[PDB]
């Protein structure tokens, strides 16, 4: 069952604008971009968990999981041998100045009204100025447990609505880690599966690491909304931060056309060299993308599967025709389409 996109917008995760505290100003708006990102400081935010498993090394319980893997019989020696590997190899990659960090991160006034979140010009007024992009949010619609108490979340929820007067922001950022492409190719052209293998799993590591790093700088320096914040890497991936930074694609969003405002707002494609395939998937393979929500409450929510109406909803809203928002937002219809 699926609610009613007027009665599900009813019950949405409504909040007190006017006594909740007021949001942070970020230190500019517009965007900054950074050009050779020092990959030795991101050593210490790698996430090894995912590492393991390019090798499909997993162990039993307890020692279910990095760093724990180091015990379990099974593994354990092969785990030390290829994360040792990849120490060293990181080392000589970064000390020989061949993989090249690359990023870019900027900021915007943002009103939400109704599930869209309308950016504006920095000396704009919101409430008599033409936005400058528009992030068209998705609603949860689907019926949730009859003694829940929870709302049905969308991404405009988190954004202070244009009537209420208080003025909000939203922030977006983009990193990459180039050179990963010719390291793998010259590592399969001389016969080395283990190497090529080994680049592109520590490429991805890196750019991972990266995206917590350009988050932890954000929430703390660059947006300064968390300036008390003095939490080490095991709170950070286990997420007591606040805040989120959800990505196109992934259920908070999983429209993956959002990714062309991104692009076109924030002119990622002249300032980093990340691109957008025919498929918007970003190139090169290990680079990560999102939007900074700085609010209290934020959290992360799957839309779920949803109805006709709102599907209908969504593609009068943003000016396309229905044939091409049921293509993508495949995977999430809750009607059938032919």
């Amino acid at each position: 069952r699926y609610l009613p996109l007027s009665q599900a917008r009813k019950s949405g995760f409504q909040m007190d604008w006017l006594s909740e505290p007021h949001p942070v100003k970020p230190t500019f708006i517009g965007t900054q971009v950074f050009e050779d990102y020092d990959l030795q400081k991101l050593v210490d935010y790698i996430d090894w968990k995912p590492f393991f498993d390019v090798w499909q090394l997993r162990g039993k319980y307890p020692n279910r999981g990095f760093p724990k893997i180091f015990n379990d019989k099974t593994v354990g020696g092969e785990a030390r041998k290829v994360y040792d590997d990849a120490h060293n190899m990181l080392n000589t990659l970064i000390s020989q100045k061949k993989l090249r960090a690359r990023g870019v991160v900027g900021f915007w006034p943002a009103q939400s009204i109704q599930d869209d979140i309308h950016l504006y010009a920095e000396a704009a007024v919101p409430q008599a100025a033409e936005p400058i992009a528009t992030f068209y949010g998705l609603r949860q619609q689907a019926e949730k447990d009859s003694a829940s108490t929870e709302p049905y979340y969308c991404l405009s929820d988190f954004i202070a609505p244009l009537h209420s007067g208080i003025r909000d922001y939203l922030g977006l950022f983009a990193v990459a880690c180039f050179g990963v492409e010719e390291l793998s190719k010259a590592y399969e052209d001389d016969g080395d599966d283990y190497s090529s293998i080994m680049v592109k799993a520590l490429g991805d590591r890196l750019a991972e690491a990266f995206a917590e790093e350009l988050h932890e700088r954000v929430r703390r320096e660059l947006w300064a909304y968390c300036g008390s914040e003095q939490l080490d890497v095991a709170d950070l991936r286990r997420l007591r931060y606040k805040g989120i930074r959800p990505a196109p694609g992934y259920p908070s969003q999983p429209d993956h056309t959002e990714k062309l405002t991104m692009w076109r707002l924030a002119d990622i494609e002249q300032s980093t060299g990340i691109r957008l395939t025919e498929s918007l998937a970003m190139a090169p393979a290990s680079a990560v993308s999102g939007l900074y929500f700085s609010n209290l409450k934020s959290k992360y929510f799957a839309v779920g599967k949803i109805s006709k109406d709102q599907v209908e909803d969504y593609a009068l809203r943003k000016n396309i025709s229905v044939a091409e928002v049921e293509k993508w937002l495949g995977p999430i219809l809750g009607y059938d389409t032919d």
